[PDB]
């Protein structure tokens, strides 16, 4: 597969369908699911959410040149604003000439809280919990059998205490769960649910929330990107001129949530429309993104921007990215399927992984907009 | 209007359109745009963002029973995640019984950032910069007379020290800018660019990014609810021990970003659908709702939840929300148009207002029942 796509942003949307359905030889059905309005029958729509008195669009588009781990992917977005679609292609196209972007992601690990109330011991309540572990890692894993054989599960219990709330002392428990290709909400959620009891039991408090966390700090995903000061050359500005001005504009963000904010948002401009036309979960990716983002008590840049000794512009993001390729949207919408058929991924965390790419790449067009634009 | 609509969510998307249509006065015309695939032209979405090849559908609903400041509303919402809906409908017929929602709203100011490099001095061109914020000011206006004929305009200027960066130190100037019905990015960044020049001839030194912020602070909006004990009452629960639930789970919140993040997802799960029915931008919206929420330097609550002197549980959310009626997709796209009809808003404070009784339904909405029968 090539990625490059030239001449792409120029021609007609018809001719970009046709170019991107040869490319990856997609059928005949798979092209007339974007030639014709409507791809997503009024009776699924009906069973997505509650209320349905019809649909809404927003434009379709493929971002160009990316290429992941030496391969190439085509990249779907779903949005209302323009330059994202550009930005992110035009960064693409200038790290393809250093070996393009460089990935990797932990494990597809989520929390789920049990949180106990009105223990009056909850410090030695904590160690009675961990003490019986596997026990509750057991019970966990009893019901979810697809999840157990699909290599997935309960594979790790934390507590923590908050002693001072005004509320009284709590306790929260996490199970670590692997939801393998799953976001993995309804899954973690189920077996917070099942252990709950026998919680309650270790510790004698009263059960209160059993619930997922979507500060998903144990599901991340990394992007890595570099680029030379030739390639960033200005009529204005020489190349290293422009670097200098991207790590002004990155330390600016690392020192200011007036500008951190903005920064951030630029990265979820590329993220979120990956989302949305996977049909997957933007506000949980959104949640996960921004608290991630103030883990040290300052709200600060998600990505990293560098001058490496060879003097080259280095960029990382790594971010909670818990995303999946089963379950609501992502299986029902078929525009979702055939993303995911454009894709090419055959795991969640091969689809965190161009996410993050792309959210790099986002970042990085902004600033790089923003540091070239002459005084007026 | 009344927004109660009995039994709508057992009607079909056809039955609960014509129900709409028939409240609402709506045109042949306007139902058509949602009885009908394809009201975002193909022409039009190629306009809107780059390398379009489509366009990708979610559904579109109505919450029912909303009522803010004693008028009922209907309101739109575009998502792909069941059971939100539902629940901002259920929160809001609790709410109706005891005065619907109270909001308000600050004036709409949005601050366009102007950051200053290469000056030995920044403390010194910080009072030069002040001492000139008229001329700076009427500068900035200058620039947009029409903005002032309408009651906007640059209305103060305020300037930010960081001495001691990585890069040296910088300088940052905030003007303080009253954007009437544009979300305002285009508006202050216009303005930003304007006094850049003059910015330089102060102080002496270089400008780098201008630029709106995110973290719109200065652009809050407010909702209140009051809910009884009677109405929360369980088969399985007194209403009274439900309330205390829901406290012990605000203060979870408040104390543990884990949940905290969870928890402003949920706020964010009603909001989200409102801004992209209108054609805005969630990303903005997501970026300064999740930043304003560290502002303490912890990352806590969007909320708050307290049982007033009657027992009675008493919500609120006031955050950030900078949403336009003009502006980009909100113009462009004819169902972002409908549905500010649907909603009847006159200004973007209205819609903002709106939209934090949603949030503040949902967050009610998902605390009631993971505080009872719990999430599944
Ligand atoms: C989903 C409900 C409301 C069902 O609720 P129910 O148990 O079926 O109660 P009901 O069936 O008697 O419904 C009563 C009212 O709810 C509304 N309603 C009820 N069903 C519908 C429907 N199909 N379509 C439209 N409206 C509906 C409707 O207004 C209805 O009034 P009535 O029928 O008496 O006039 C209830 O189970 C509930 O409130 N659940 C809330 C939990 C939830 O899933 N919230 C949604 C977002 S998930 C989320 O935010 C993430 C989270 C939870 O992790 C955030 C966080 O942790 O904080």
């Amino acid at each position: 597969l090539d990625s490059r796509l030239p001449a792409f942003r120029n021609l007609s949307p018809a001719a970009r369908l046709d170019h991107i359905g040869q490319l990856l030889g997609l059928s005949h059905d798979d092209v007339s699911l974007l030639a014709n309005a409507g791809a997503l029958p009024m009776d699924i729509a009906n069973g997505m959410i509650e209320n349905v008195i019809g649909t809404f669009e927003l434009p379709y588009a493929v971002a160009s040149n990316f290429q992941i781990n030496g391969r190439d992917v085509l990249v779907p977005l779903v949005v209302e604003e323009p330059s994202i679609v550009a930005a992110a292609s035009y960064m693409a196209k200038l790290a393809r000439a250093n070996g393009g972007f460089t990935t990797s992601s932990s494990a597809p690990l989520m929390h789920a809280q049990v949180q106990i109330v009105g223990i009056q011991d909850p410090l030695n309540a904590r160690l009675s919990l961990l003490r019986r572990k596997d026990e509750i890692i057991e019970l966990a894993n009893r019901k979810d059998q697809l999840l157990n054989s699909l290599g997935g599960g309960c594979r790790d219990i934390e507590v923590h205490t908050f002693a001072d709330t005004p509320r009284g002392p709590m306790l929260v428990a996490h199970l670590i769960v692997d939801v393998r290709d799953a976001m993995g909400a309804n899954t973690v959620n189920t077996m917070a649910e099942a252990v709950a009891p026998l919680m309650e039991a270790i510790t004698g408090g009263q059960v209160r929330l059993r619930i997922l966390s979507n500060l998903a700090d144990l599901r991340l995903a990394r992007a890595q990107v570099r680029i030379t000061p030739q390639q960033l050359e200005t009529a204005e500005f020489s190349g290293e001129a422009v670097i200098e001005g991207i790590l002004d504009a990155y330390a600016f963000a690392a020192v200011d949530p007036y500008r951190a904010a903005t920064h951030n948002k630029g990265i979820m401009n590329g993220i979120d429309p990956l989302i949305v036309a996977t049909g997957n979960d933007w506000r949980a990716v959104e949640a996960g993104a921004h608290a991630y983002a103030c883990r040290s008590g300052h709200y600060g840049s998600l990505t990293t921007w560098e001058k490496d000794n060879n003097g080259h512009l280095v960029g990382t993001l790594e971010m909670p990215m818990p995303v999946g390729l089963v379950g609501g949207a992502t299986k029902t919408h078929p525009l979702a399927q055939l993303s995911l058929r454009i894709l090419g991924v055959k795991t969640a965390q091969a689809l965190a992984e161009i996410a993050v790419a792309v959210g790099l790449a986002q970042n990085l067009g902004a600033m790089r907009a923003l540091a070239t634009e002459g005084i007026q």
